[PDB]
């Protein structure tokens, strides 16, 4: 690849996210990515998934990713795969706060603190992990050595 030559993906066709949500909805997902088709699928809990679409595709341009609950693990796996749009039903503020700093497409349905527990009484292991790191790539490296 070219270091000169740079894609710019920046927006979503507003009818493949609708396509997108219906197949989302209609299998209870918990991740999915979709360009026209359904490329990856999944239903398992916490970031398996994410590391398995991670370790599937080298990038996702020309399409777009949906997730469940977006925290900051998944945010820099999620942007270093370079999807045109994230739609993340639930995101945590870090990850939002991510997500404008790299000026990626992202859109959410409700926005909380951090990413939760198993309990929903406390922070998310992985979220309390990486909370105070700066770096997606530096993030992406210590999750994968914890699987
Ligand atoms: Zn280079
Ligand atoms: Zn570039
Ligand atoms: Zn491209
Ligand atoms: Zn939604
Ligand atoms: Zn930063
Ligand atoms: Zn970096």
């Amino acid at each position: 690849g070219s270091d000169k030559i740079h894609h710019h993906h920046h927006h979503v066709e507003k009818n493949l996210l609708r396509s997108a949500l219906k197949i989302f909805e209609k299998k209870d997902l918990s991740l999915l990515a979709y360009s026209g088709r359904s490329i990856f699928e999944s239903k398992d809990s916490g970031l398996k998934p994410v590391v398995e679409l991670f370790k599937r595709f080298d990038n996702l341009e020309g399409s777009l990713v949906i997730d469940k609950m977006v925290g900051k693990a998944a945010a820099s796996f999620l942007l270093k795969m370079k999807p045109d749009h994230i739609h993340a039903k639930v995101i945590s503020k870090p990850a939002l706060k991510l997500m404008n700093e790299y000026g990626q497409s992202f859109s959410y349905d409700e926005k909380i603190p951090f990413v939760l527990g198993k309990d929903g009484k406390s922070m998310c292991p992985f979220e309390k992990l990486v909370l105070e790191m700066d770096d997606p790539e530096e993030i992406i490296r210590i999750v994968l050595s914890k699987f």
